[PDB]
């Protein structure tokens, strides 16, 4: 049999855990706790007329795909900023406590829906409208749909107007610099052909943030939004990286060194929120584990389950070109964290899309639930998934810790120590509620393939555990469901042996 210990303290270690890590972007069969409106389609996104461009994802078409998709109703498509406002209403009526949404920075966005816009019709042309951060004369509910700018003070402006501020409990609660831009000049070119340079994106980041703060001063801004390790190091080879990156070991650094001058110059904090996407390059079974990747591949689906550790843990070197030749910049997490610690301090970091793949597979919620346990322990302050609701074993992962028992029990917000003797065969996260260790909640993980494993519990509290009543999910079915609670506790120690390839939320109290 395999034997594990798991040591839990829980007057140690204690910090928040940021409610926010357990978001999505698209509409997800799970109770989530943060809506992000983002991703390529929201670069060219027009308020004042919902239009949008879907670049390289379709023929570079401008039309009403997000007014659509969105839900939007028919008779709310003329209505500036209908997108976003039914999108923020989606979230407050499923009570979710942030919405983030992109605003615009590449520099133009659609003028109509007129289908696809031609080579030859690269911004500035008919088809576009001009973004300016500042409109500089007042502001209207009524944007003017006929002149040859759209004002991105003017839609936060007609945001907070509707919702009140970001301070306020209906606000909206952050913006960001739009999306992926060292890849504008691959996924938007008929927006951006040039590739995004160092000097471009700070300075447009500095203005558009001085813009919205000057409407929302509680807004929190979130940039750059990131595709992926490439742009972190080096804004994808940006064409002046060679003299704008003296001095820095990766462009994550000079993001950071320079938001903060310019904060310091300015006299307020302009970046209150490092963002980035992570789609592991984590290869098992001879693919990537995501996109694509075939849930048959039992080495896939096993690699699946290590590939978080790469977020935080320095023994863990996965199979892929990050792992290979990256190694000074990972575990990915600290190192971001440890950037910036010196570069600007007080920054929060945000996992803005990420998919571990398998999402109708176990493996797929298994690891949606140690990332979650990694986002809370390590400090991540928003996080959002970015898959549709087909991914049910990643639904179950997320509704392991918002909602577990179907009526609104989650995970604690105090993350406290929770150590295990074997990181590769398990995860173990613990927490409470507030300062309070009355309820020890433990979500536990079994990535063992084909064998249960035994858990030798020992905890340290102030109080003393009677029962662990526990919730699960595994093979047989996603659906989280109540087991047989544990009785046996002597001393704050127990043992609970745990079926391969489990996922349990235990609540002692
Ligand atoms: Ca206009
Ligand atoms: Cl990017
Ligand atoms: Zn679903």
């Amino acid at each position: 049999a395999k034997v594990v210990d798991i040591r839990i303290d829980t007057s140690a270690e204690r910090k928040p855990i940021s409610p926010y890590i357990y978001g999505s972007n698209q509409e997800l069969d799970a109770t989530v706790t943060a809506k992000r409106f983002g991703g390529n389609r929201t670069t060219g996104y027009n308020w004042e007329n919902n239009f949008s461009n879907a670049g390289s994802d379709w023929l570079h078409y401008s039309d009403t795909y997000l007014l659509e998709d969105g839900g939007v109703p028919k008779g709310e498509w003329s209505t500036p900023a209908s997108v976003v406002t039914t999108f923020h209403d989606k979230a407050l009526s499923k009570n979710v406590p942030y919405t983030l949404i992109t605003l615009q920075a590449a520099g133009y966005v659609s003028a109509d829906g007129n289908g696809p816009v031609s080579q030859e019709e690269t911004a500035p042309s008919s088809r576009w409208k001009e973004v300016k951060f500042e409109k500089g004369a007042p502001f209207s509910l009524t944007p003017d749909t006929e002149d040859d700018y759209v004002y991105m003070d003017e839609f936060v402006n007609y945001l907070v107007n509707k919702y009140g501020n970001a301070s306020t409990p209906t606000g909206i609660k952050g913006y960001s610099i739009d999306n992926e831009p060292a890849l504008w000049s691959h996924t938007h070119p008929r927006i951006h052909p040039d590739n995004v340079t160092a000097k471009e994106l700070i300075e447009k980041s500095v203005a558009l943030s001085k813009a919205v703060k000057k409407v929302d001063p509680y807004a929190e801004i979130f940039g750059p939004a990131l595709y992926g390790f490439a742009a972190y190091e080096t804004l994808q080879s940006a064409p002046d990286w060679g003299t704008e990156g003296e001095g820095y070991r990766w462009f994550i650094d000079y993001y950071l060194d320079k938001m903060k001058k310019a904060s310091d110059e300015e006299g307020k904090r302009l970046l209150d929120v490092l963002d980035v996407h992570w789609y592991p390059e984590a290869r098992g079974g001879g693919e990537r584990i995501c996109f694509g990747a075939d849930p048959r591949n039992i080495e896939t689906n096993k690699a699946r389950l290590q590939a978080p550790r790469t977020l935080w843990d320095p023994t863990y070197i996965e199979d892929s070109w990050i792992g290979q030749w990256k190694k000074d910049f990972l575990p990915i997490l600290p190192n971001l964290l440890d950037s910036i610690e010196k570069y600007y301090p007080g920054t929060k970091l945000a996992i803005t899309e990420y998919d571990y793949g398998g999402g109708n597979h176990i493996t797929g919620g298994i690891a949606q639930a140690d990332v979650l346990g990694i986002f809370g322990k390590y400090g991540v302050y928003l996080a959002t998934f970015w898959g549709d609701a087909s991914n049910n074993y990643t639904e179950a992962g997320i509704n392991l810790y918002t909602n577990y028992d179907g009526k609104g029990g989650k995970f604690g917000d105090t993350s406290v120590k929770c150590e295990t003797s074997d990181i590769e065969v398990s995860s173990a996260y613990a927490s409470i509620v507030g300062e309070d260790d009355s309820k020890l909640h433990i979500i536990l993980l079994n990535k063992n393939y084909d064998q249960p494993t035994t858990f030798n519990f020992s905890i340290d509290s102030s109080k003393n555990y009677t029962i662990g009543n526990v919730w699960a999910f595994d093979r047989g079915s996603s659906n989280i469901t109540q087991r047989t609670p544990i009785v046996n506790i002597k001393d704050n120690t127990f043992t609970y042996t745990v079926p391969a390839l489990t996922a349990c939320h235990i609540v002692l109290e």
